[PDB]
């Protein structure tokens, strides 16, 4: 097949985390699939669902723990491969493809916003929030408060090894709200001082575990320990069908140098790995709700979200395969 | 008044985390007096008497949170008080200073061997153990562990800000220990493979508090959750005096440039601020043992140390004190 | 704007806790309407339909914590709204009112015979069970209970300021069934000789919160020290509907007059501040079984509930707005 | 009233436990039903009806705490009624009975091979596990997974006093995975180095509790105290229909001679009394999953596989009753 | 034995709680055979040896719970009776006891005052500080941080059934201390804003346990949920020497009618009985430190209080036997 | 070298546990050494301690898990040994041996006696009771609480792999105290009926941990969760004195036959492992007190009782050793 230079590019980027998030990794990868069909040159049906198996593959081999990046895809691809095996015209096929990404990403966008509108009202005038890593969810809800006229502050974590605390601290700061920046070690010491806790999710298993950032599940427990609820804000889209059928979810390992820059651990010792795990998994128990676009659930209910919105498709192979 | 440069310097250099570890801030002072008293020019014992407290003082005003610095002066203090006071002549007098900080760092050496010599009998072959920041007493413990056979695999955190972690990564693998470095947020995902918890302390209080590097209370909190022992290992003079009396602890904050360096820290808005705390207190309940150069105690025990050998000096005022 | 005494009454009584208990406050809250609509001067549907909306305003600004009484006002109002937009004549109108309401009476009657009926299930021959205020639901379970020839004794909190647990006490006496009566601060000393505690519920969140009577979460916290099951006796019409879109329940504080009489009150100075809330909110960790009248259900199943039974109204405004 | 042999053996079988699991036990039942129809000298409809009830009664009345023994009779009877009722003649009755054992008995066997497909998904390679009893649905997970390639080793409880995990530990050995074999209380020494918890359930109740065999409430609780998964393999017939209603589950009490032979406990004297309990209950906040064949869930949404695939049989009675 | 008009008035003060507060009942005892001896008529030594001992009789008898009490009339006796045994003459043995007494007394008031100082210095500008009952130990805490110059609230709990709160509420209003007075059911619902939580103690056990006023062990048990130290106030004669050797303290119970009034509770039916407990105990692990006037202890350390200062009078009877 | 046979059958007898509880291997240890010396045939002093010395390694080498044993052998050679170096001649040498050795047995009956006189007070009328293994300490504590008519039952737990339990339960019935006997696994299901739990101890370390018969560490695990006290009765020379420098208890691994019968293990495949260890370790986090003979005291105070009896002996080697 013969692929634009964007669903490379995108991919590219997804991998070097240049582009990250794990809603954001997913539009932009429904937004390749939708270039890819834009601008293909297939003269036939079977050409350019050929084109889209296969920027499809290209797109999920990026970077595994955030499902929200395959649900775009299969967004797309369920219906644009029923569109092909309804034996839909060429124009037919381009459509689909284009116009159920652009539905996805409109969706993200809506979905986001009302996280924000929802788990705003969870959050009380005066109250001290903190975060960890970078999370345009939690942000919606912080923000959202901040604009209610709610007198907050925001605890942010710098969230090592690739400093996305300062990309949350900076956006927050520039919308008003004071930020307070801390290490992640420094959790626990100013868990005394802060009323909740809201952070975003890369992965919502069948049982209610939340895969998010490094570090998530020890701010969660300690959290839990002084009784301040953890908020975790995730749209629907992260919630993760193949753990409804046994699978635990990829937990990725990402470059040493991530940890300890080239320059440096060329030097090391050679009896000294470097460990950098992506993602941690924490537990339900941990977590008092899950703030979704469809409203508040306890996070039992994650088997529900995905009984009724992804159950259907398990039993089919994924809409890329052949 | 007249008070040497290397009494100075050994101030900038404890301020500057130059010199740095609870034990080691504790011998540069004794050491500092020590050269104070061989180098003094005075002819009067008043005189020296006068320089010894004045640079006690200087000593003393450099970082409050680590016990050890005010007992290591009071080691020394205590003594060339009770010489002066019982009439002592210059040269008695200068040899009362030297000898006890002599005494002391001695002490402080012997210590820290018979610690390593205690706590390694806790560790078993094959043991994955955690530690964090760098502690002499902690490394002690591994150290001898490693030297008795015992195949051992520490996993280090990084200790931010300051990364005290390289330097324990890199001292273990020097020995031969095999290491795995990890950022301080994966302390909970990598807790399921440990089987040991081995840090140090700056001042343990008479409830059996141990205030340490910011971030040992979460490896506390989570080593409890799984199970795995949290062994602090320390000296008798990290205990503190002062809480027996109900005195808490300062806990220093130190330079925001620390956490996020000067050139980028200037291009930040009014409405972040960095906080830097550099110790935080873990509570008695999520420690097993303290490993002293007496032997292990549980946590509690604390106050026995406290009493038999310090409870005595808390009728009197500060032996550097006018 | 022609609003019978007989709201107005009402109105009074459940401000001044002469009728209280969160079923009865909303079955007086149908009532109400009801007398409204049949003794109405109307004579035209768009004028009756303004004195229910009126109406309804007045009841609902009573008191807000018990979310039966806004529910039992929607179930009415929903149907009054329905029919008046479709067109009814004002009779067609007075009768979806007043048989909407005797709908609602009578399905609260006999939903507390119902959760009675299978809240008895879970008593046990020799039951002691601890209870607290007075719960019309808690109640039912007990009665019924001992009607089934269980032998059960009842410890009964005094619950202050407002003195609940002299009603529980003397309607549990009046059916032949033991009391043990303690100051709310012995829950704590009497839950090693309890085997059951069993309290009813004003509200009940989507992540499975009961707010009720101050002083149900601490009897609550010490149950499952205990490990005593924590059963909440509770009619569907409990369940809170906003709080799937992130609503959080409003704690009534009332009159400080109710903790410390009025004539001692004025004697005290200006810088004592009497609080009264008369609720609080206990987690979902802490309850064992909710019993509804469609059976047993664990707290966070409390989402179920309000989706298939509330969650269709919350995309319109309420149904007495303008 | 003319019931056949087969029916009094497989009841005899039942109570002895030479017929036992609750799996195997549901499977012996319907298998009876079946064997009853097939060898029937019934003339009229009317007749057979009598001696299928009568079956079913003496069936269900053999050992009560494992519902998937009554389950297997409600599938055949359930529908065995509809047709007796909706005028089926003799041999479509006859039918209705064979056909109905049979689709249950095929249904069983596909369960728990899809049980072992779903859990053995959540065993990773290494993985040391801990079982206790005997089950068929927790061995096709540990036999599957191991057929994976995955190299795991399982410790075996002995599960006293029947002495299950002999029939555990030869079953397990015999397909090649490596077993360790010990006593029941020395659950919590090893549960150090178990990484997953995989056991077996006579009944799971609405609310999510599990009962299953004597001891499985303990290996749960120090599980749960070291974060190590629980994780219950059950097929849906394992859920308690009665238990939506407020039932609790009855615990067997089994002969004395099963702990003390009776050669021994002829002698000890009448003020020792031995106690029997076959069975016990664990709470959900000590489950992780329960592994069913329509997937994992958490234990909090027992009442959902209830809710949808029993609930509507509650309102009658039961199918075998007059 | 002819006893004065003041032994018997202490004594029905004491029963009547007229005199209350452990602190102040050990006081009054002393203040009383003081006055034995002040006005006794005895002419020679043995007649008042006999009067002293019944006095103390009459005095140990009172209010069983408190051992500040029984430990008064030992500190009195062990010296009266040891001048008796060594052939004191009669003004020997009547200064004795007066001396001894005006000891005890002046004694007190010097622990309460030093408790007051230690236990400040745990106190922290801006502090909330919830207390229960009437402490004078507590408040010389609460009284000294706030005349520090900290900017304290504390909330008091009006502690059922007699109402000590108000007692508290006033008194710490009286010296300029805002006060936030609730009811004792409201505690885990103020805790989150609660920093520190300040009590009495009337018994403190050998293995660390603490009786207090009925309702500590509640707001000790939250305020370790929410990670809020508990600080108990407390002299060396309120630790219990006869634990020492197994004895469990007796629990006061005392009558019915400071619950529900006599003019009430004469009209409720017979199968009503109101328990008061006037004490319970609390766990030393939800204790923090125990303030004493010899230092800041964990409350396991208590037996260590009890060895060098109780130990020895245990192998003797209680100085006022015969 | 002539090592007496008596001292071989002992040897064996502890081996092969026929002679077994920590206390009776102690008293049956020092009566080795004591017929060793009467027996002897020694001419020279050099000669008798020389016997002694290897009666001792023989004896020690025994089972390691139970340090009364070595504290007995202690007990006898350390004065031996002191003997032997003031010169004493042979018939002094003989005689502090037997000697020693009976001092030691008349204590350690006397300990028991006491043992049971302070823990009975803890045993409250009414009282269930569970208890694990046969310990003689445990037993005397039962058995005194019934002797002061109090009307107590005892659950007695089987004791898997040797069946301790049976002796334990015809003991305490041969008194006349009724005994409930179940299964180890039956402890939770058990634990809510249970007032009290009390136990045997082995060893007792520096930090309050108990070893004591595999399943101890179980049933104070669910005694926690259920806020049952765990009361250990124990001799003080059941308390480690090498673990105060670091020392783990060694955990006796026992025949495999015990668990499995030879007849029948020999049939069973390799790949089978049976592991059989005959102890655990409880953290004293789970233990409310142990009674000693000197008094009750906190499992944190172990230390104490070790630092003052023991400490002595540490820097020293074994009396025993050359
Ligand atoms: O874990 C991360 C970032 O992962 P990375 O930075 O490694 O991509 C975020 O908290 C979630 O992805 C949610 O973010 P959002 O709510 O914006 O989807
Ligand atoms: O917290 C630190 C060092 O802080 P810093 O790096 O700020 O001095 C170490 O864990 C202890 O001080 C122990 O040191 P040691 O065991 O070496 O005495
Ligand atoms: O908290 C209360 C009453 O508050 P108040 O006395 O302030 O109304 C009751 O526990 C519930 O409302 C249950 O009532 P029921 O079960 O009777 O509906
Ligand atoms: O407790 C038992 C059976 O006990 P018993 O031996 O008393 O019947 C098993 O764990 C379950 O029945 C599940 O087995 P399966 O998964 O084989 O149904
Ligand atoms: O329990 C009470 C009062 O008992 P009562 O009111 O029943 O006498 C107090 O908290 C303690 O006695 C300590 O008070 P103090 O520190 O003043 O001794
Ligand atoms: O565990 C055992 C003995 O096991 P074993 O049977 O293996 O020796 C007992 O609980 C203790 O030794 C205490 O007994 P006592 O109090 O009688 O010393
Ligand atoms: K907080
Ligand atoms: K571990
Ligand atoms: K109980
Ligand atoms: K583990
Ligand atoms: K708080
Ligand atoms: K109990």
């Amino acid at each position: 097949a013969m692929i634009v230079k964007e669903v490379y590019e995108t991919a590219e980027k997804i991998k070097s985390m240049e582009i990250r998030g794990a809603g954001r990794i997913a539009r932009a990868a429904a937004q390749a699939l939708m270039i890819q069909a834009e601008k293909s040159k297939a003269k036939e049906p079977e050409e350019l669902w050929n084109e889209l198996k296969v920027a499809s593959k290209i797109l999920y081999n990026t970077r595994p723990t955030a499902v929200s990046l395959p649900n775009a895809l299969r967004y797309v691809m369920h219906r644009v491969k029923a569109a092909y095996l309804g034996g839909a015209d060429l124009e037919t096929l381009r459509f689909t493809a284009i116009n159920s990404a652009k539905e996805f990403i409109y969706n993200s966008e809506k979905a986001i916003e009302r996280i924000g509108e929802i788990g705003a009202k969870r959050i009380e005038d005066g109250d001290i929030i903190m975060t960890h890593c970078h999370s345009k969810a939690a942000i919606s809800v912080m923000k959202k408060a901040f604009e209610q006229g709610k007198n907050i502050k925001v605890i942010v974590t710098e969230t090592r090894p690739k400093w996305q605390g300062k990309i949350t601290a900076k956006e927050l700061a520039s919308y008003g709200i004071p930020v307070i920046y801390i290490v992640d070690s420094a959790a626990r010491h100013y868990m005394k001082m802060t009323d909740k806790v809201v952070m975003g999710a890369d992965s919502i298993t069948a049982n209610g575990a939340v895969i998010n950032k490094i570090g998530t599940s020890l701010i969660a427990l300690t959290a839990k320990e002084h009784r301040v609820w953890v908020m975790i804000a995730a749209e629907t889209y992260k919630f993760h069908p193949a753990t409804m059928l046994g699978q635990l979810v990829e937990i990725e390992m990402r470059d040493p140098t991530e940890v300890i820059p080239e320059e440096e651990l060329r030097t090391w010792p050679k009896n000294i790995e470097v460990w950098n795990p992506a993602f941690d998994v924490t537990p339900p128990e941990y977590i008092d709700v899950i703030i979704t676009e469809r409203g508040i659930i306890p996070p039992y209910a994650a088997i529900d979200i995905l009984k009724e919105e992804f159950g259907w498709a398990l039993k089919y192979k994924e809409p890329w395969e052949d």
